[PDB]
């Protein structure tokens, strides 16, 4: 049971950060759903790298490059 839209999904195509609100994503990366209220444009969250640490961060991306798995 989940009472949130917390879901994951995974990249098709590969793709940059077009926008300065957009960030790169790349086909096999799966990110978690963040923002799903534009079959345009979904906002994802992805993980950084630093210091043997991953960190998080959200970013927007195309909805006609990314596929929910769950």
């Amino acid at each position: 049971m989940d009472e949130t839209g917390k879901e994951l999904v995974l990249a098709l195509y590969d793709y940059q950060e077009k926008s300065p609100r957009e960030v790169t994503m790349k086909k096999g990366d799966i990110l978690t759903l963040l923002n799903s209220t534009n079959k345009d444009w979904w906002k994802v969250e992805v993980k950084a790298t630093a210091n043997d640490k991953t960190y998080e961060r959200q970013g927007f991306v195309p909805a006609a490059y990314v596929k929910k798995l769950d």
